[PDB]
């Protein structure tokens, strides 16, 4: 069977060979990138069901990112299959500074009183922790006594007891035993540090990705619709209006402003990593189910992210909790599941994609029994959406092997996908940008074909493409929708039930 | 407002003028039928909402019946509207004989002991009641002691206490006070008197009707599939294969064998008059709701009959119970409601059809709130049925003014009607027999058009005929289904949502 | 097996014997009332399932009404069973006057122009119909050009085309052929003739009935809460606070103000006879279902009335539409069904009550499958209501033969009845006025017992009363509720499931 | 709020202090157990919401197990709170043999051909792996070609490609790069190695636990009902009939025989660790949801086990997939969640129990919205179960703070728990064995109280104990059930709604 749930795989050195050396091996970083050998490894990830690669601009300079994007373009040719390109922004990250010395880290013990500096471009000491704040902002007047400075995946807590106006330093109490290492993530929950709607470094990263050729931007730490619309204006003004924007929800402001963020964006990445530090970790499952429902109801794409097969970074088998998490993300209604370090940096990138594909394919078989999404509740808000509802009805009434839509922009395919039919969706489109642009919608198999003339039989074309793709065989029943005829129809207006010859 | 629930109106002398005289006036029967004046009265019933006329062969000879059927054909020309023609068989009727002397009736009291004669071709006396049994059957060995002989709409009960082998007479006890009049209906419940599957009189009646031109036969007292199959054989062998058969369910065997009868017939007439004598009267509403559900599930036609506006036989207003009965039959899911003496014999035939139409129209507006049928529960058992389900879905998703089907045989219109869409159904068909044969399906407006060729745009035809009929205006949304293209499609395979120009 | 739906039977001369003569026989009103003979006939209606008798003060003087009420008290002793006493007011009736000089009626044809006079105390002529308006009100200023004057159960329409200020006469045109007879009902729909909130004639009839001993008042033509509250004030003033008020809903204003009327009243009588003249007849079934739902959700009593078995006034069997109407009133959720002329004036009063009881008992068995009422949707607004919901739950979980409630005021029985449990409700109460006041609540069997002391076993009392009433036998499971213990409990606070010894 | 989902915490050296050393400090095992210091750590796990401690007899001899149980009895005194004692059996085990020349492990590469010996009492070589099978059984005739030998938590796969009848050796191909170390766990999925229903080692370990005093036994690798019944016979024979048996379902045979095992057991432990090696890993979520539903429908206890907070063994915070897993186990309907190495052997035992309790408490607030279990579907199979349903109804109708049951054996408390009321359940019981035996039922707070006397007010006692436990305050509404009168009632037969003073 075809895997309806889409996989986003983050790329990094794990798949990359450097003069015959694998990531980890001594001298690895001293060798030149073997592009063909790296492209062949990426090809296997595509074959195992990666539908989109994530280029995380938090790690690796423009040269590294651009070389990896080029390597994927070769892998597509090797695999015989296209994938989406997704750029993930750095955004308003706060990290611990480098320490004085060749000190890489210091261990602390509960109750121990230390300070954190707000002055930028200075090194840390054991007793005065400095921060690398995005854009070198001064955060002193934005964090109150009683606020928490969390270091490294929220592992070490520092309680702001007092503030020293003389040095612009936070006096903090170590809440629990743990280490402060250099260049680790810092979270300061329930604060509104005035990060700009779009920082110059993200502006620059996005413009670089847009020049290379991308299909999706995942915008880190979206707080408001303005954070999405600043990125949209770049995409539009550079001639890249086709690029789709996924707002990453990972803090309380993003949760509070979710409805306006969904309205501005093409989709949501549930960024559970930061989210579970910024809000109570036990609320993340609540927010996940609610986000997936609301995004599906808006006919947009939802990606569930972070830790999904975390153990497979270092070990060959996923835990039972990881398998349950992937499975339940599908039942919740996610369009897509994501890998981060598992595919980018781990010992088992191919096995991670394969394992996620196996779970995702099994979970899709239970959506009839257990799925949370309920298409019967939707308002049908347009005639294309009325047709999408009729398609879902036909797939419920009888055994339909495949829904085919002839779609110029993918709008019809997006609306069919919204309704989660009991069938794969072959989206026949007429340009490569629309084709790749569909690769994260649940159930959709995008395929490039010639735009039909007013003299072509679009129903015979649908059947022939489905056969050429190996998706159907003689005696299978398919549902085909189209705008008929070409030049008269203003939208998808026809549904045909056809038996394959 | 189109009336979706269909009306069967029994014709009789009430609408018929004879040498300037209306029914009721002395010497009426001594004058000859005024055909033109009578056709003008019938055209008013057609205009008021009568969709089919019932010719009851229990009353009036082949001359009365044939002249009435000719008079309707003129009425259709006057109204500019066609109607269905339904023959209702006499069947295995038992009536009281004429009395010796010139006695018209005797009155009896609870406990009196009299006899019922089984000998055919004699006259009744006060003490020995003679029966006129269909086909002159001897019923003596077919009714046990403890059975009941009911005279005149079940009003007087006679208990069989003993049988006189010498005279072949039932000794009976009068069960309640009442009258035995001449030529009154007799019922003997929970007996299996071996009336033939098809009596010669019903054979001859049906053959006469088939010659005149009928669309429907309602078969009285259907007990088994064989009672229906014997009539089907005559229709087939006379080249009247198009004629549709309604089994009348009006005794316990009909109820017991209901599934096999529904399988053999095209529809059911719920013949509540006899039914509520032959079975406990308080079970009739239970059987009504059950039969409507079952016949609708089978994709067949159900007619609810008898006493629906009974008071309007004598009075110009129906009782509160009559209006409630018509309203509730629609809510239960009936395709059609019927009038017997109200339209045939009463003082207010036109007002009876008008009153029924007004109630049926109001009740159809409450089918979304109160409607008992549930199309969501059906197995979609064919590709045409899957398309019918998708049409229903489209009419639930958005405001659809009309569904149009291009239907050679009516099959697509019957399956759309089964699903009870929130829309009228325009059934475009290519012969008059198919057209009239759709006149009792819920919501169907049959309309004759030229068979489309492979060069015709069936979707433009649909819009044109709907605009011509005055059913849609500019801006209305319609659903159109057809088998496209003509000569290649083996069935209805296409649905279009179209805005009227 | 127990009849849960209650029957209100209207009393009159039909059951009354006079010097050995039955109603309709020659010199009937010549003879004196045989009280003992008449009381034996009424006891048979009690035994057949009449739960309350209606005394219609629209007909017969105080002496006739008081004697009839005395006859019922004897009938209760003969039957060994108590019934409720219900007074139905005259209210604001309009009747046609006597005609000039002994004359009875005239016939009229469509388009004919006559007058109706508003002056009170004068006789009609054929040309000038006079009205007997309740309280001799002058209606001339309260009826607009464009209204209709309907005579005799709405059968003849008179359109008001002009008004003659000189004579205070309506110039009317006959809308349809028909008859104006002396002393027939007149309706003038959608008018607000300023009938007082309480007329003197109704005050005097209500104070009379209260002096005789009644349990219920059904207030004709209720328009607002004020019409109910005026009668409440009489009941309060006279120490008859226990008397329950049923608003009769029978015009558009009553329908428009239904919510505030239900609030003010103890219940609603759906007075379909006048309603179906004052509003479009085809709307009565919609309003009937809606009123039953709203009154039940309020925890109050609804009576469905008028024409339920109308044919049985004159014939020994009801029509199929009459049986359907009674059956469907039960399915709709009525607490009670009513007989008017069928029990008061017809030839078959006993058969009418028996027939209604048979239908009501069969319909109650189909409430699980078809019942319109939905107790799952109610807000449980008090702890007694939560206990009523839990009782319903227990009767759905297992086979419960009987629910018993020990109730001082009947509150707990009313709430249990509201929930329509799958069981009869035995209401053990401690005074006859409470007992009689429960006789129209669905499923409630009221029974008089001593008030339990702090020392009594109320669960043993419940079982003993149920066994002595013949409602349960050994091995039956019952649900008993009570306020335990007496003296400490402030409401019904206990549910016990008990197996009968 | 009170935590309704129960926590099973496995005990081990993580919480144990030995001469002032914590587990993993140098010379830990050289110091003797500090019983007080260990009991103080254990008391903190109780206070954090551990409801039952698991004593895993797979690791540690009788002396270590008995000393650990004594330390828990002191911890209960420190906490002022009791916990359940659960014995987990060693059960059938296969382990890799020691290697010749005291070698520790060998590395192997995908595609290598090696051998597996079935001959017992023999050492492994790199080329010929030998197995230590429980009872030294000969495996050869139980394993067919196409089966797998999986080594070390299923990390290394060996496909059986051929068998050699002369050496009784399996020819295996290495399926992935990995290590075969000495004395590691081996799984052979989908085989029926004839391990005894109850091995002597398990028989002896169970008798030791029963003599120490336990409340639960979890039976490892239950394959059929006989594996439960053999343990039940030992509980019955030794006078320990109160001990409850949880079948561990962890292989294909246990799943195939689930219905008969649920019938024999008191509950199920979903042993996901072994299950996800023994069945396709992607099927575990399917089986988990199905087992929870079936065990709850049977009125029995289900524990979801293994890897729930696995990362917390080494790190102070759980992953997003782990929090999701715990949350979703609650939504699926689990009675209890379990910790293994997280509480027994990790760095953060107290943090692991606190985190699991935080997640379980948040998830229970979403059971109304998202809960999978459907109590409306259950057949109520006894009168106690009817009362449990009524209790649920009361908690759905109004805001109920607490359900109190006075329960002699816990049966009523088990049935209320089965229905998952919107309330905590205080189970007032009269002996410590019944008390401890309720500690894993969802929502049940067991509390030892004096048996009520014939003159006691059990409803007053319920209120008093609820206030004593701190579960209610003034104005709260509670539901109380009991068998009334005490001792004479055959079962719980009474429900009261009471307002707390
Ligand atoms: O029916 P809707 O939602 O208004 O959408 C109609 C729009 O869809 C489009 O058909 C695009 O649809 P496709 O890209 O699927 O062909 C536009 O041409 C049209 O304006
Ligand atoms: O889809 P189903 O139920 O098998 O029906 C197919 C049959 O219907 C027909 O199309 C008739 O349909 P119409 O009469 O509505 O045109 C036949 O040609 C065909 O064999
Ligand atoms: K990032
Ligand atoms: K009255
Ligand atoms: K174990
Ligand atoms: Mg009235």
């Amino acid at each position: 069977m075809n895997k309806r749930v889409k996989i986003v795989a983050t790329l990094g050195p794990a798949v990359e060979i450097r003069g015959g050396k694998k990531f980890g091996e001594d001298g690895y970083w001293g060798e030149k990138l073997d592009v063909e050998a790296s492209a062949k490894n990426i090809a296997k990830l595509i074959e195992a069901g990666a539908n989109t690669f994530r280029f995380n601009f938090s790690h690796g300079d423009h040269q590294e990112q651009g070389e990896r994007m080029a390597t994927v373009k070769l892998a597509e040719k090797i695999a015989g299959k296209k994938v989406g390109f997704l750029l993930d922004t750095k955004g308003p990250e706060i990290r611990t500074e480098l320490f004085e010395g060749e000190a890489k880290e210091y261990s602390y013990k509960t109750g121990e009183k230390i300070r954190v500096a707000t002055k930028q471009g200075i090194k840390s000491t054991r007793e005065v922790i400095a921060l690398n704040v995005a854009g070198a902002l001064d955060i002193y007047d934005d964090v109150e006594v009683g606020r928490q400075v969390l270091v490294d995946d929220g592992k070490l807590g520092l309680r702001v007891v007092a503030k020293d106006d003389a040095t612009r330093e936070f006096e903090v109490e170590v809440e629990n035993d743990g280490i402060i290492a250099k260049q680790k993530g810092v979270n300061i929950p329930n604060t509104k540090i005035p990060f700009p709607a779009l920082a110059e470094r993200d502006n620059d990263d996005i413009r670089f990705g847009l020049e290379q050729g991308i299909n999706f931007i995942a915008i880190s730490f979206v707080r408001t619709a303005k954070d999405v619309n600043e990125v949209r204006a770049i995409c539009e003004e550079t001639g890249n209006g086709h690029v789709q924007l996924f707002a990453k929800i990972e803090n309380q402001q993003g949760i509070d402003n979710l409805d306006e963020i969904i309205e501005a964006a093409d989709g949501i990445m549930i960024a559970r990593g930061d989210m579970g530090i910024e809000v109570p970790f036990e609320m993340v499952p609540v927010y996940q189910k609610m986000i997936i429902k609301k995004v599906n109801a808006a006919g947009k794409v939802v990606i569930t992210a972070t830790n999904m097969l975390e153990t497979m970074t270092e070990k060959p088998r996923a835990t039972r909790s990881e398998v349950s998490d992937v499975f339940n993300a599908v039942i919740d209604g996610t369009d897509a599941t994501m890998l981060s370090g598992e595919s980018a940096n781990g010992k088992y990138p191919l096995e991670s994609v394969t394992t996620m594909a196996t779970i995702d394919k099994n979970a899709q078989a239970l959506l009839n029994e257990y799925g949370r999404l309920d298409s019967d509740s939707f308002e049908r808000n347009s005639k294309t959406e009325v047709m999408a509802s009729a398609v879902k009805d036909a797939t419920s009434s009888m055994d339909i092997k495949l829904v085919v839509t002839l779609t110029k922009t993918g709008h019809t395919a997006r609306l069919i996908s919204k309704y989660r039919p009991n069938a794969d969706i072959l989206a026949l489109t007429f340009d490569e940008l629309t084709e790749r642009g569909l690769m994260l919608n649940w159930g959709v198999i995008p395929m490039l074909t010639d735009a039909p003339s007013s003299t072509d039989d679009m129903f015979e074309i649908a059947e022939r493409k489905a056969v050429e793709a190996g998706l159907v065989e003689s005696g299978d029943d398919i549902v085909i929708v189209a705008g008929v005829p070409v030049g008269e129809a203003v939208r998808t207006n026809t549904m045909r039930i056809r038996t394959v010859r």
